[PDB]
């Protein structure tokens, strides 16, 4: 029985203040914080902020605390709503919220008495989270799968301050055999990287970015894609590590073309190039690089460039700004062909539910769910969870530097060692990870 | 009663294998992970590697896991000590050792278990660890003393790839009125900062060290403390928000003499100064800024410029190089009067105990106690709680960015939340917080 609903403000890996709530049941007192995106797609449930430029530069949440304190809090306590019941949880707070896009409570405020319920009920049927997530998504459980960590080692888009346009890259250990032999590799491949880096660009392209990658001021793919590689050479790995593109294309998305340069500046439209131009520069890069998964290649919209993409990738297409884990625009993503995987950002929709409902729709149509952390992370370890839970065999946790993120890896090593012979890692088969 | 301790590898802030200890009592899995720093003195405790350069770079740490695997737990177990004896505990773990630097089983193997047990005696008296480092300590408890958050903002030496020098321009919010308030200041001072930095340097500059400090190639020490100034004006916050330094000397101390280039590197020893010559760079700088602290001013053994510099001071000293967290070398330091504070490092010296006892042979001599993180930190929680706990008023857990910054801060909000009137915030008595 649900007592007491609180929530207070903390920080975030990026230093703005963000939500977390504390649920209390006779059980204990159950947390979980609130992520927050920065680079964004338009079509994403609403996180309120203050607007108060006097505080917290105006991206307090004052608010979204008071969404939970006098408002949500009180009904919850009451409705004595039983936190086994994921969808009744979820359900109360849509309705409470009585909007589309979370935007009369605000995502940021709903979100974390999903999130903070799920833990709960967890704690009640006295089983380990992952677990209780397998239960909600009906996924298998013998084996449980670890996934390849798909770690962001070089940033070059809102992720950091440089003139490189695609926004991550991506290093995958699936040639590992077990999920701490990955995130072995990857370390080795991340380490490797900050010297070459600190080496031919200066002490300071060493510096990371949001998401604890490097930051060289690069210019094209190719010099970046040419330093993975290198590294991936020095760390003695080669062939067992993959590389991944977050293209982020919504971006330098402009009169229809696309900028390399959006910030040039004085870029040569003469340049800016068409959906079947860049169609060509990626089937350039994809066929000189190990190259395994593309990321938002095209901007939100453009859904002609990814259906005519898509029918000659042969690889792992991802939609984040295409689909923001709604499954209102999941549906066309699938009818349209303009992909084949699903990132999964919860707060993008808002609600444990709805997102859960994000992947089984992604899985029934043969589309793999890569399930992702956001620029600006928390010690929530969550994400972690719920990408075992859901069976999914891909996970974006960021480069293995900065807390917010090893706190997620950190806490798939403890899965991994804890499951014994019961768990699995997808390894090449990433991609299709729930149902192996 | 104390029944299985394990240890397993993870990863710290910087992407390095740390240990991670396991204790289990009849309430519950406690757990502390090993924070690791690396800019170091000489006189501090052994972290033990494994030294193979096929494995994380030989930065592995599986041997110090065995060491708590099969040779510390075994003994523990059995030795059925009470946990709430933490001295007992610490005192089995120095004699299972039988070396004085902990080069037998490695600090990094010991500082764990000794964590680790005192979260267990917590969960036993039932009791907030900082009411039990209260107890340990023998500190006053009436009002609690929340510290004033020393937040590095711009990091310059082995903290960041740069040309800076002085390794750490931390910023103060001591004119805060709580803790909340000076956390909300500081992230103000910090983001506006930010942006200055990106603004007058470049893009690139606003990438974060590894304390999520602003890295920005400045040369001088004017030209970053100006920095500070420009966004302490900006946020609004004049006058409520001080300076702080980390020379980190010992660092470009050489043939006599302090190279602020140690990296020109034709350097002009014609340049080199004296330690009464950088005795008179230091009062130029604060005559001319908020300087309140100034930690490391001259290297790890050079006494007499310490001795010297000190007499004339008038503000805060803080030894950390020259200390290293060890009674030993305290004694040394007050008798000399080379300072009159102590940044204290639990993983210097390898037990709670002796660290606890580091702090109170600081306090009977009239010193402060700055408790400090480490350039490799973890999501781990406890300097939030000791720092409380030993009522010291300053703590060193670096800027507002990178989560396992984050992870103290924000355990520190939940403290004074959680402590009502029952807490104070140190204030400009961060110096004598213990005894206010
Ligand atoms: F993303
Ligand atoms: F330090
Ligand atoms: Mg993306
Ligand atoms: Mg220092």
């Amino acid at each position: 029985a649900v007592s007491k609903v609180y929530a207070r403000s903390v920080y975030d890996s990026r230093g703005n203040p963000t939500v977390e709530v504390e649920l209390t049941t006779e059980k204990g007192v159950f947390r979980s914080i609130v992520p927050s995106g920065a680079s964004t797609g338009v079509h994403e449930a609403l996180e309120m902020r203050d607007g108060d430029k006097s505080k917290w530069m105006g991206k307090g949440v004052l608010h979204a605390v008071k969404n939970v304190n006098d408002v949500i809090a009180p009904a919850f306590v009451k409705a004595n709503i039983d936190v086994s019941d994921q969808k009744a949880v979820d359900d109360f707070l849509i309705s409470l919220d009585g909007t589309a896009n979370k935007s009369k409570l605000g995502a940021n405020a709903i979100l974390g008495v999903s999130l903070a319920a799920s833990r709960a009920a967890a704690a009640e049927k006295n089983v380990p989270l992952y677990k209780h997530l397998a239960d909600l998504s009906k996924s298998k459980t013998s084996p449980y799968v670890l996934p390849v960590p798909f770690l962001n080692v070089l940033n070059g888009g809102s992720h950091a301050g440089g003139a490189l346009a695609l926004q991550e890259f991506m290093i995958a250990p699936t040639g590992a055999k077990t999920f701490a032999e990955a995130l072995r590799i990857g370390s080795e491949v991340y380490h490797n990287l900050k010297s070459l880096t600190k080496k031919r660009y200066g002490a300071s392209a060493g510096n990371v970015g949001d998401e604890g990658g490097v930051a060289p001021n690069i210019q094209t793919a190719e010099e970046a894609l040419d330093l993975i590689v290198d590294a991936i050479k020095a760390a003695g790995h080669d062939g067992k590590v993959k590389i991944g593109l977050d293209c982020a294309s919504s971006e330098f998305f402009k009169d229809g073309k696309y900028d390399l340069d959006f910030k040039n500046p004085n870029s040569d439209k003469s340049k800016w190039l068409t959906g079947p131009q860049l169609a060509d520069l990626y089937h350039s890069l994809m066929k000189r690089y190990p190259i395994v998964s593309i990321e938002d290649p095209f901007a939100e919209d453009d859904w002609e460039a990814w259906s005519h993409f898509f029918k000659t990738a042969g690889i792992q297409i991802v939609a984040d700004d295409l689909t923001v884990t709604n499954p209102k625009r999941i549906a066309t993503a699938i009818e349209k062909k303009a992909a084949d995987a699903l990132l999964l950002k919860v707060n993008q929709i808002g609600t444990l539910s709805e997102s859960i409902k994000a992947a089984q729709d992604s899985f029934a149509a043969g589309w793999g769910v890569m399930v992702s952390h956001r620029s600006g992370e928390t010690e929530d370890t969550f994400i972690a969870d719920l990408v075992v839970g859901l069976r999914t065999g891909q996970i974006k946790t960021g480069a293995p530097a900065r807390s917010e993120r090893l706190a997620k890896l950190n806490q798939l090593l403890r899965i991994e060692e804890e499951l014994g012979d019961n768990a699995v890692f997808a390894g090449e088969n990433f991609h299709h990870g729930d149902k192996l």
